[PDB]
């Protein structure tokens, strides 16, 4: 839409007020014109078709319940861009500041989210399983890192390259949450899984186990269900992330802690400049390896800890 950009106010799915960037033009729109070539929320209206209609509101006022995940997507997308652009440099997903679009109520008691090559979706849940995905900033910027993984290393979605590619979405939505401050943890859905549940998530990266997941290159999963387990396998790659950033103790073998923002950056490095579409564990560890003596010398303690994190979950 052609308009004037304002500001609007709201309330989230957790029922938090915060502000938001929308566009003037008879109605205000859910148009952030203030971050590349602009955020755009759509309304898919329990439906199934995308994108569905550009969000419109008559008085720039979103405190309806159904207002609320449209809220959260739009302003979790614009922080997600902040966190790119002001940590690693980039604008945007590709790179050239191009337009990002989500669409909310997707479907009916749909418990997902997801990028479809084009857009972020996100479902209301089920009101058991999950409230509206749209409330987790983990669960938007792991989206929206989809899209950055498919314009760069391109990451195919299947075993190793497909649980590679889970892993780094895990890994910089906890670390735009952490960008964020908002209640930050190494959980994975914390904020919308599971409402009658507290304590809980969907997945950990501190300790994968904890719900089932492998933590260890010999507990790997090895079927055919979740695309060869990228949601699955995730948990040994994203193990190795929380121990080169926290440090500890892992089946015998202990790591020094570098930190989130040097992890950060050795994984951006490696995403941005050594992966390929079908590379497996061993040659992120080759990229990664490389990226810590790019950014800090090969007898570093970064690249140190690298390879002691690897060892401890069996990467070779
Ligand atoms: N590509 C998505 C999966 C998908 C495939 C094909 C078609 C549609 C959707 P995702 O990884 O982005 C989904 C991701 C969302 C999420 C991220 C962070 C935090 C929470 C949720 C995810 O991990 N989803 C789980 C959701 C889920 C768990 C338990 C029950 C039912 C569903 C899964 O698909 O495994
Ligand atoms: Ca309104
Ligand atoms: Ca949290
Ligand atoms: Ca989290
Ligand atoms: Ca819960
Ligand atoms: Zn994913």
């Amino acid at each position: 839409i052609t308009g004037t950009s304002t500001v609007g106010v709201g309330r989230g799915v957790l029922g938090d007020q915060k502000n938001i960037n929308t566009t003037y033009s008879t109605y205000y729109y859910l148009q952030d014109n203030t971050r590349g070539d602009g955020i755009f929320t759509y309304d898919a209206k329990y439906r199934t078709t995308l994108p569905g209609s550009l969000w419109a509101d008559a008085d720039n006022q979103f405190f309806a319940s159904y207002d609320a995940p449209a809220v959260d997507a739009h302003y979790y997308a614009g922080v997600t861009y902040d966190y790119y652009k002001n940590v690693h440099n980039r604008l945007s997903y590709d790179g050239n500041n191009a337009a990002i679009r989500s669409s909310v109520h997707y479907s009916q008691g749909y418990n997902n989210a997801f990028w479809n090559g084009s857009e972020m979706v996100y479902g209301d849940g089920d009101g058991q399983t999950f409230i509206p995905l749209s409330g987790g900033i983990d669960v938007v910027a792991h989206e929206l890192t989809h899209a950055v993984t498919d314009y760069t290393a391109g990451l195919i979605y299947q075993n190793e390259s497909g649980a590679i590619n889970e892993a780094i979405s895990d890994i910089f939505g906890t670390l735009v949450e952490f960008y964020a401050n908002k209640n930050p943890d190494w959980e994975i859905g914390e904020d919308v899984y599971t409402p009658g549940i507290s304590g809980d998530s969907l997945r950990s990266m501190s300790d994968p186990a904890k719900y089932g997941d492998p933590d260890h290159y010999s507990k790997r999963y090895t079927g055919t269900q979740d695309n060869g387990g990228v949601h699955i396998n995730s948990g040994i790659i994203n193990k190795a992330a929380y121990l080169i950033s926290q440090g500890g103790t892992h089946y015998g073998v202990s790591v020094v802690g570098i930190g989130r923002d040097k992890l950060g950056k050795i994984f951006y490095r490696a995403l941005t400049q050594y992966l390929t579409p079908t590379s497996n564990f061993s040659q992120l560890r080759a990229a990664a390896v490389q990226s810590a003596t790019d950014l800090y010398g090969s007898t570093s303690q970064e690249v140190a800890s690298v390879k002691q994190a690897f060892d401890a979950v069996g990467v070779k």
